């Protein structure tokens, strides 16, 4: 057979190498010498086809302008994997980097409201992510952000820090439980890139969790954002909240939420 996004070898170039990884790599090039193209390559041979095709397989059923756009592929090795090209990389090395010193509260929220619209259309295609967290979040120019990183993420039918206890203890993988990922990330972005959980390893942070503990409230972040976050951490999944409220509540955050903010040092 045939692959519908199969391109010729010879269709792209590869230039500026943005950040070699554990699988592979990932390439800056042009594609037909025209298309401004990101190419992910391979890494011979821990991975290695389990198929390594399946992080495009997802992408070739989602499309969506918060999600990172698959162009094409190639079978042939060395394999090769086409799409969206992401100016300033990862949400975590961009929180991490220079610009996230200048970053404030303004800005920020309205980073997590597209990744809300992001994960709000993946919510109405009956999809989970599994893996919802800021090192898998790309951004580019003018500060958008879009999701990224579909490893063994699929229908209905370790970041435990960022998973929720149902789904880190039972393997309980819903749109809620990306949900709880949200409010991690949430917090992510009000510190700018600090793990979560400061000072607390991962056996003891489930135990503190399912006893009921919660991270506090974050310095200089408003008590209402806060308050978004402990919705997204209830014990029970079902009352957590939809993405389409996420995004909605986000969106009109400054007008309907904290009409009175006034930024501070760092928020
Ligand atoms: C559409 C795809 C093939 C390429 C995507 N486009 C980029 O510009 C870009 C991309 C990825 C990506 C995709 C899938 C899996 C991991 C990926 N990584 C590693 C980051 C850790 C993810 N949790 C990427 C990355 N890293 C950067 C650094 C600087 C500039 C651009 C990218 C950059």
């Amino acid at each position: 057979a045939k692959d519908a996004w199969e391109i010729p070898r010879e269709s792209l170039r590869l230039e500026v190498k943005l950040g070699q990884g554990c699988f592979g790599e990932v390439w800056m090039g042009t594609w037909n010498g025209t298309t401004r193209v990101a190419i992910k390559t391979l890494k011979p041979g821990t991975m290695s086809p389990e198929a390594f095709l399946q992080e495009a397989q997802v992408m070739k059923k989602l499309r969506h302008e918060k999600l990172v756009q698959l162009y094409a592929v190639v079978s042939e090795e060395p394999i090769y994997i086409v799409g969206e090209y992401m100016s300033k990389g990862s949400l975590l090395d961009f929180l991490k980097g220079e610009m996230g010193k200048y970053l404030r509260l303004p800005q920020l929220v309205d980073m997590a409201a597209q990744i809300a619209s992001g994960m709000a259309y993946v919510e109405r295609m009956n999809y989970v992510h599994r893996d919802l967290r800021a090192a898998n979040i790309l951004v580019g120019e003018n500060l958008v952000c879009k999701v990224a990183d579909f490893g063994l993420a699929r229908l209905i039918e370790f970041p435990i820090k960022w998973t929720a206890p149902e789904a880190a203890l039972y393997g309980r993988f819903t749109i809620k439980s990306d949900v709880w990922s949200f409010g991690i990330l949430l917090t992510e972005l009000t510190t700018k890139g600090r793990v979560p959980y400061p000072g607390m390893v991962n056996r003891e942070v489930l135990d503190q969790v399912e006893r009921g503990y919660r991270m506090p409230c974050p310095p200089e972040c408003p008590e209402s954002l806060h308050d978004l976050m402990c919705q997204c951490w209830r014990k029970d999944p079902e009352e957590r909240p939809t993405f389409e409220y996420l995004q909605a509540f986000l969106e009109d955050y400054f007008t309907s939420t904290e009409p009175q903010y006034q930024p501070g040092e760092n928020l």
